[PDB]
């Protein structure tokens, strides 16, 4: 086997690595629930990891070099491990969780202070952030040193062939992190503690939260035992700022922060997309795209190694590579803008209350008669969908004296609001939520996700190359610091920053607000159809587009060099 049994455990470690990052994600909302933790410190919490990681990556990854490699990385795992099982403790030392609106038409503090007066000089919010931020140190080690061993220490070639091989095994992580934290999530979280038949609350219900404990353990207790096979297995200035003069490095990273960039915010915000452009709530979306997804991108990211090992392709010729691959990410894109469809009906905000109108500003439309007696809470949330083709804010907004009531039929009867002139003789009614998008797009949704899986497919035939290339155009020992400053540089400006630079053109174009407590745009109601597509495709092009640019140019800084 030789190098293979570094390779076997270097797979272990990467299924430990992604399946860390999966199941934070997954009890990420569950332990607000419990912990009684306030929203801003629970993203702290999310801070907490990214500063282990991307705080210490620069050191671990230069230094680590130059001592002994495989023993280094067990330690990372080791500590992966650590920090898991040391997240999980705050649920053996703590106590048992003790803790309509018809809107038909008519004629904050304290949760802080509970998470502060329970304190009692020190709260268990501390222990998941000093555990958590440790999980980002096991990390560290992973990525710049462990590849920097194959690559150094492999075939002429097979170096693509092995890396492929890690990063299409790696996306068997997510596949465990959503058939046990789903599966988990299921379970209570003193679960053998309390007698299971008396808990009131349901996996549906709000209050109930999710397992963190078991959800760690799982994380913990794998990456202790995935640590086990490694252990039998003045200059940093100078380092740092040389690879930094480097001319063809420093376009390359940049190139692949903004390509990066532009992939993690596509990633984050293709759920929203579903949901709001083609109509989708992306509760089917997700579990049928996931399903096609892994091992299209497994098979993408294994072509990818294959190909380049079977071609013997030389720097230039990747560099050559990746970019057709850009190229043929980008194309795919292009065919986005043309998919696009029209804006929702929403009387009060995109129409006005009769329906015979569109209304330019959603800032004041004037109750019309079919509402203005109707004191309804401008501000709820309730969507109803008329028999007319026409959202409604509430089914108060919408005129309905009366609704059907607790029974599962969501009609509500006789509504004001979106009586058809002319047509008396039907009679009105909303059923509930929103109404569906027009069919045209239903057929062009799924054309959307075909082509959006020919791009995942396109650009994961790419991944191999974007670290393949890196080690190549740095010096022959300044190989693993390469591979950390460029792994910080595509999380600590590119996959910290892309959603919330995305967020907030995406934020601009919402019709409406949520006035969540004191704040008044605690979340968006609905998106503009043709504005937020126009924007989110659009930002993620031109990064695109960008990036190209860039190639061209790094790929004739290459061609001239040799
Ligand atoms: C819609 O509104 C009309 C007019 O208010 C309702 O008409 C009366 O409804 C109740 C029960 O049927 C009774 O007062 C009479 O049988 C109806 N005629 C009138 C005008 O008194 C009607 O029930 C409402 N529901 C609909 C039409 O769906
Ligand atoms: C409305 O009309 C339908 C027939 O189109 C009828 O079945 C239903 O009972 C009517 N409901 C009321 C009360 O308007």
């Amino acid at each position: 086997n030789g190098l293979k049994m570094f390779l076997a455990a270097l797979s272990l470690s990467f299924i430990a690595k992604t399946l860390g990052a999966i199941i934070m994600k997954s009890s990420i909302i569950h332990i607000e629930r419990r912990f009684e933790i306030s929203s801003s410190l629970v993203g702290f919490i999310d801070g907490s990891f990214e500063i282990g990681n991307l705080l210490v990556i620069v050191f671990v990854s230069y230094f680590g070099s130059k001592l002994h490699r495989p023993k280094l990385i067990g330690i990372g795992c080791f500590i992966m491990g650590i920090g898991g099982v040391l997240t999980a403790l705050p649920h053996f030392f703590m106590g048992y969780y003790r803790y309509s609106t018809l809107s038909t038409c008519l004629i904050s503090p304290e949760i802080v202070g509970k998470g502060c007066l329970k304190e009692s000089g020190s709260y268990m919010w501390i222990y998941v952030f000093m555990g958590n931020m440790l999980r980002g140190i096991g990390e560290t080690p992973i990525v710049p040193l462990g590849l920097s061993y194959i690559d150094d220490f492999a075939k002429e070639g097979h170096s693509s062939l092995y890396l492929g091989i890690l990063n299409a095994i790696a996306m068997i992580g997510p596949i465990i992190g959503f058939t046990l934290g789903s599966l988990f999530s299921k379970m209570y979280v003193d679960i053998g503690y309390v007698d299971l038949s008396t808990i009131r609350i349901t996996p549906t219900d709000s209050r109930w939260v999710g397992a963190w404990w078991l959800n760690f353990l799982v994380s913990g207790l794998f990456s202790i035992i995935s640590s086990i096979p490694f252990f039998f297995l003045t200059g940093f200035f100078q380092s740092f700022k040389s690879i930094l003069t480097n001319p063809l490095y420093v376009m390359f990273v940049l190139l692949t922060l903004l390509q990066v960039s532009s992939y993690i915010g596509a990633f984050t915000y293709v759920f929203k997309y579903v949901e709001q452009q083609y109509g989708q709530p992306s509760s089917k979306a997700n579990i049928l795209l996931g399903v096609i997804t892994i091992p299209i991108f497994a098979s993408g990211m294994f072509l990818g190694g294959y190909i380049i090992k079977k071609f013997k392709l030389n720097t230039v010729g990747i560099a050559k590579f990746s970019c057709f691959t850009a190229v043929m990410s980008l194309s795919f894109y292009l065919l986005y803008f043309f998919i696009l469809c029209e804006n929702k009906s929403v009387a009060g905000l995109t129409m006005t209350y009769d329906g015979n109108n569109p209304v330019t500003s959603h800032r004041d439309v004037p109750l019309s008669y079919c509402n203005s007696d109707c004191n309804c809470d401008e501000s709820q949330w309730e969507p109803v969908c008329g028999n007319n083709g026409i959202t409604y804010i509430s089914p108060c907004l919408a005129g309905c004296k009366s609704s059907s009531g607790n029974k599962k039929p969501i009609v509500f009867y006789n509504c004001s609001c979106l009586e058809v002139t002319g047509l008396q003789n039907r009679n009105y009614s909303a059923h509930l939520g929103e109404c569906p998008r027009d069919d045209a797009c239903t057929r062009k949704f799924y054309f959307f996700v075909a082509i959006q899986v020919l791009n995942l497919f396109f650009s994961a035939l790419g991944g191999t190359s974007h670290v393949m290339l890196i080690v190549k155009i740095v010096q022959p020992e300044l190989k693993s610091l390469a591979l950390g400053f460029h792994s910080m540089v595509i999380r600590a400006l590119g996959g910290i920053l892309a959603p919330i630079y995305f967020g907030a053109l995406i934020d601009t174009t919402c019709i409406k607000w949520s006035t969540n407590n004191c704040g008044t745009r605690g979340s968006c109601r609905t998106y503009n159809s043709t504005s937020f597509s126009r924007v989110y495709l659009g930002l993620s092009s031109m990064l695109r587009v960008s990036s190209l640019v860039l190639y061209i140019i790094l790929i004739y800084a290459m061609k001239k060099k040799y």
